[PDB]
C-alpha cells in the first residue's frame, strides 16, 4: 500500500492514522506551553495543523483552538524541530490544567480533511495526563 | 515556610534567591574554563541551567551564552561534582578577561523561570529571563 494519500494530481494530502500517529511518537519535551518534537518534513507537508483539547475526568472536552482557521499552531525552530504551540490561540497563555488527572489531547489534521473544529476528522497524536506533562 | 516553590503537580521547580545562592556558595575551583563545585541534587533538580556574563568596570555586561537554548552548561563529572562549563558556548575557548578588575558573573535559572520556547515575537534571547546571581568574582579572584 502507500504511506500517503494522494489527490488526483498526485499531491500528497493525507495518510492512514497509523502513519501519522507513528510520526509524532518522539516527543522531546511536553509542557502546558506545548510540544517539542522532531517531525519528518514529508509528514509536515500533509497536515493543515493541530487541534488542542483538554479533557476532564468526566470525559468532557474543551478545544482550545476551536475554529477552522486556528489550526496553524506549529512552527519550526532554527534547528529544524517542531513546536506545537498551545499558547498561540489560548490568549497567549499556557494551558491551565486544573487537576493532574485532566488530559491534554493533541490531534493532527491532514489537508484532505480540511466555523468550528467539530466535525473535523482528526488523528489523536499525543494524549497525556497533567501529572505526566511539564 | 517551604524551602522550594512547587508546580501544579507538587514538583519542586524553584526557590527563593537566598536558598539558591546559599546552595552555590562554596566553590572548589574557579577558572576561566568554568566552575567546579558540589551542588545538592535537590537544588540541581530545580534548575534549568546557568547564564555566564562578563562585566567591565563601568558596569557594561556581556552574556556569553545568550540564547534560551544555551543554558545547559552544567554537568556532573566523574566524582559527582558539578562543572559549569564556560567554554561550551564560548566558541569552545576559555573566557578572555581583558582586565583583572573585570568580573565574571554566573546566574542560575530555575525551572519556573525558564524560557521553554522563544516568544511569539521570535526572540531567542535570555535578556529579561529572571535569573539569580550565584557567583561574582573579579579576574584576579579567578584561577
Amino acid at each position: 500500500g502507500s504511506r500517503f494519500h494522494y489527490d488526483r494530481n498526485n499531491i500528497a494530502v493525507g495518510a492512514d492514522e497509523s502513519v501519522v500517529k507513528e510520526a509524532h511518537r518522539e516527543v522531546i519535551n511536553s509542557s502546558t506551553e506545548g510540544l517539542l518534537l522532531n517531525i519528518d518534513k514529508d509528514i509536515r507537508k500533509i497536515l493543515s495543523g493541530y487541534i488542542v483539547e483538554i479533557e476532564d475526568t468526566e470525559g468532557l472536552k474543551e478545544v482550545i483552538n476551536d475554529r477552522y482557521d486556528m489550526l496553524n499552531i506549529s512552527s519550526l525552530r532554527q534547528d529544524g524541530k517542531t513546536f506545537i504551540d498551545f499558547k498561540k490561540y489560548n490568549d497567549k497563555l499556557p494551558l491551565y490544567i486544573s487537576n493532574p488527572n485532566y488530559k491534554v489531547n493533541v490531534y493532527a489534521v491532514t489537508k484532505e480533511n480540511t466555523t468550528s473544529t467539530n466535525g473535523i476528522k482528526k488523528i489523536l497524536i499525543f494524549s497525556k495526563k497533567g501529572y505526566e506533562i511539564g
